[PDB]
């Protein structure tokens, strides 16, 4: 499974970027409104000037015709630059006319597999299922990951499942172990999958075995 | 699974291919009964105008040899026409000589798996199994779909299935993770496909954050 | 599995019961608000007079102190009235002090197995998942039923799970085989309950048979 | 699972009884038409013996399920499942007699019987098979409903057609399983049990 | 699943070859004995000039000598005769000289997969599990089926299974899902196969709603 | 499961007994034409052995059955009288569970078989094994078939695994439910053994002697 | 499963208490500590005043002599008071003897199944096996409860599992599922099981069709 | 699972007594001969502390003389129990011991026919080796799993002792397919109680309580 | 299931290369304790990977390490701690065509950003979970079904093998490689039904 860092913020888009593991970025408008005084198309600018992979930006509209023009203003940013569709009937008209377009496409607020069939079927790029916020609510968002990925490989479609709303390590392994082509998370969430105490003390052994 | 419409009112039919999700339509003679003040053929032509995928159309008689006129007069309307063939002995021999002339069939009224494969081995584009008609005398239509995905795909056959009767969300899920090509819904069933109140919530959160 | 019918309708209700197969009954506020020209009290009355086993009115109040009074007065229309308490904060406080009067109690609207274990823990003596109203948003109605049994067999709760909702026969049949102690059900689909092809022919040919 | 013998064939009946394995009869107005007889069959036959009422109308069902009670102990009333019978069934089962609801090929159907006070309820078998839906798998779905709610109610598996209906049936909890004599005789056989009989005699005699 | 009808009576080849559905026939010394008046060899001369698939002809003689030499006497009447060897040691050597010769072989009187695996190495072009003789006995003839299938596809053989001694619409199914490649039938269970009540009722509501 | 001895000589039934884990016997009509008088014998047995002691009937008609049945009960109460799968085998089964006698039923190589004998009246059935396993039918899924049927239905009927070839039998049939294994005396002895035992006691001995 | 609240403070034990859900209450030294201006022993007697069911209270020392006086004191606060005695060898040594004088006892930070059955075999009346903080290192916190409860189950041990380090909703359903005799959890736990947009909707519903 | 401690050494008995976990003992003749003190003195002292089942094992491989050794282990203490290898004068021994009401423990069981064998001589306790059979290639586990179906399927009240415990994963395979009773090293069962999220639990516990 | 023997001593290498079976070494700095001229000599003898642990914890440091290890031979593999640094240290190895195996991995998560990183290897512990109570064998499972769900090329090599189950189970569950100590590898030929074959074949053979 890939790792997307889902955050405006550029130094934490740095950081996960150095660490040497980073295949994209997942904006929002909640994460882009928490940034102070920079611009939205400017910081997409300097994103993708540091990260080469998939860069999700998100319309405003929800009007398929105002939705279609913001991506296509959106795309001339750079090449890696992906467009995030609200899943509503106005999102399928637009992810159709996107993809025809040749724009790449991911649609977002999935809470279900019904959903996930037909945001791919109008040609999303990618479909990003909700984990935390389903779990919240008594449902259980790993299984949504379980249900899009046999249909998508039942049925040979290309469409990448991006698990969104990750909120702990117990997401990410699951997530994988699961099918999910890429898990998009907040910076801390990475810095916990580094650690083990185990690792901790196997470091202070090995180097005081090796210090006579 | 691919998206058909079920139905033979143009108003739905359009509507339904402006959402960018339209594989193609399903009529039959119940369905074309109760639109008004139109041709048959007429209906058949304007559909065919508007969608490229397959557009199935119901022979009326009961004997073979008419079947197999009714079938090529079908076939002269557009080169998307599919055939309807109900499910009987006169209905199998229409199959076969419909496809020695490369004329594509839809075998419907299909309610166990010894007549999907009566239905293929005849020379059936399409098998339509009734989920809702099943569910309703007792007998799980759902289950109908796995075993008829598992003869096609033991076996080598091309047959496509579509799953017809739909009447609700639960089918559309349900049908694409047992291996349904293709699932064929009244438009309303398409509408509710879109619909979660989180998805709702969300939309709402985004924009309240954007907006200072 | 009992049959409860679940309407406010008495004629429908007289007709369940003349069945031999009713258990008990279910109304709602929007049941009841659809009825003509009858006092709710009244009705219930009526309703008591006729069916034996529990009888479920919903209280209007939010909040707990008023619910509590609500179901006070509702108790005192007959031994078999099961307040209707809706899966609240408020809710759960009025359930436990209704209990502590030895007033039989219903929590409505549970969507998930958290709702229904707080329920349980706070007296209830019924829970009402709702089967289709899940269905509808992409989340199986059935699977909380398997998930609510599970937790009241491992745990020694003598809590009743009535299965709501109920929208079809294949609901039926599922909720009984999943451990519904009771489904309550439109008086449509009772009559549906009873119809099979095979049965009618049977009785046909039974009959040709016995008359020469 | 008990054997009872599907048939109104009285020497089939003492043919079946002699071999000391039968716990009930069933009869039907099909194995019929090819009072007095059901004096005779419950006279020999200890256990259930289900006979079949005539008419659809409740009332009429009730009385000669009256009726038919009065013959013997044993006798269980054949009620078909229907609305009616559902009321005929409530109605017999509150006067203290067994009731066998038949033509029974859902879930659905069984669960309304039992919950309308049935004693036994038939599925069948043969005739769901013939039509694409498995037969057996009924059986198994109503004794998982009869087992987690704790339901009395008899499944007797109907409509068997061979030996593979009856192990199957075993298997799946078919508290009863009704067949024609010719079946029950089908079941004594398998060839090691004649190779296997010859060479003990041929042992035994030097 | 491919059908195969089980017969040697003229009549009843014609009449499931004009079904559309016929890929072949199985004949036997019984079924080809209770024809009257026309000779062995004229017969399948018949059947061949109507059958284009293989048509099974079975040898009389036990001595492998004599059944290789009655096996290319059969051959010469057409190309898809296929020679019927019973399952003895003398049957096997059979097998591998007409395989040698490029004759096809198929091996019948098989009941247990141990004899089906034998059968298959000396070269024979399919064997023939008997179902129901086996149903008989209380040993399930479905299960060798599975067996087979499961041998075949692990080794990678391209021998075929012939599902024989079908008695019911219910072993077609079975057969078909535990991956028999062909099942051959009489004629009337053929029938049977195309019948269902949902079927007949769908009919005639179409009708009537297309008649006014 | 309990342990049987499938045998008709005295010398090795004595052998078993004395082992400490002899439960029962089991004799046949070929067990017992390859050994002095069959009633003579089955006295013998039945002064050893206190567990059930099966003997089989010879002929094949259900009163002679019957009669036979009675006299072999007389020998001693621990007598169990072996019953051939027939139609006339089920008469003669109901008719000597009527009288009190107990009774096995042997040749059984289905499920259909052992339900019959079961509810005419069978103290045991007896399924075997190697003879179905050798005709390519798995003897112990009759096991499991007859266990899982007897259970069910709250049958009280006992299952002897018979035909037992070789140690597998043994677990498998064990580990399916059956009530009674029962086996050929060098089948038992087999059984005791294990490389890592001898070796455990050669290990156990070297230490313990300084 | 019972519902214990994870905090010392009382307001929150008070609200708690309040919905009529409450069976117990654990507290910690970190939970204690982050309390200000009130003594340990005079909090417990508050607490103790309101909650009739267990109160866990965390003894100090690290030997177990020692914690074996601290255990006898603060059992004579109230009779529900249980001795929390961390996981060490010290820890089995004071639970045994405060077990044969007749104290409750209640063994945390378990982190595997060795650990809880040692416990339960030294005489704990409860183990606390963390799920949240093993989650965090890569380790499924779920499974320590089912593999918990498989060995409690089999073995007849009476001793009771409290699900702690109880993090969100997902946690309790799956807790509960897998035989959690009791689920410890934050206040804001708590109140977020009450909720789901369908309770929401529904209510607002029943209103609107009461009120004309 | 009960604990037992598989060791003739009288300290390590005592310090697992201490813990408040000890359900039993086992020694054998490798056990005993590693420790300057007489073997029946030693089982006197340990059952004096240990209430629970104490395994002696017999030194004669002959039936006769293994039932003699067992009636004078017997005579020590009420839970003394008679420890057996598997064989032929074994299963002898077995069923002599049970008819005189003296408790029996079957060893060196590698296979669910050997441990079915000693159940029916009368056998109290069946002990089946997990480390030994898993080094030749064997999950000795599996055994554990087969001896507990056995038994549970057919009624049969004997007892069985996971023995030849090599390391902590056996402990818990052990419990969880049903062992009753598990023998090990003193080592290991301290070993048990040690996970390094409990050793900073207690830290920051301890942290945040002291200011 | 690939073997590398898992020790730093030139004479068990010698012997499990001279066995037929090895398709690699293993050594880290506890193993270990001239470092370079001990893998001079190992490269020379074995032609599979041999792993060398880096001694700095700093990626600065580890990535120069590690292109001083790479020089000595083509089938060196630098051995580097699951730590943020480690993976920086992965990352720039990679890039630079050095094969890398990250080291001291306790869970999926560790194993999965390793993968990302670019290592040629992953080194789960079996015998250090083992005794903590999680079961090692389980990680195996787990890497193993990340990897081929999602099409990584990245090898497993299982670690901290303790005994003969830990060989089969690993093997069973799709470890690529398992390293272990001489003394394990020896013990694996070894069946008391092999050597009671043997003298009974020799016995029949001898008249």
């Amino acid at each position: 499974m890939l790792f997307f860092v889902d955050t405006a913020n550029i130094d934490e888009i740095r950081e996960a970027n150095e660490l040497g593991i980073l295949a994209g970025v997942t904006t929002n408008p909640s994460l882009v409104a928490k940034e102070a005084n920079v611009s939205f198309h400017d910081r997409l600018r300097e994103i993708t000037d540091v990260v080469k992979g998939s860069v999700s930006a998100e319309v405003i509209s929800l009007k398929a015709e105002e939705m279609i023009e913001e991506g296509k203003e959106l795309a001339k940013i750079a090449p890696n630059i992906t467009v995030k569709i609200p899943m509503t009937s106005d999102g399928l008209k637009a992810v159709r006319a996107l993809t025809d377009l040749g724009i790449k496409t991911n649609v977002t607020l999935i809470f279900n597999a019904n959903q996930a069939l037909l945001a791919a079927r109008a040609g999303a790029t990618y479909v990003s299922p909700f984990l935390g916020r389903l779990d919240d609510i008594g449902h259980n968002g790993l299984d949504l990951i379980s249900e899009v990925k046999q249909i998508f490989d039942i049925h040979g479609l290309d469409t990448q499942i991006i698990a969104a709303s990750i909120r702990h390590p117990q997401h990410v392994t699951e997530a994988a172990l699961r099918g999910a082509h890429i898990g998009t998370m907040p910076l801390k969430v990475i810095h916990a999958l580094t650690k083990h105490p185990l690792t901790d003390k196997g470091i202070e052994q090995f180097l005081a075995d090796w210090n006579k």
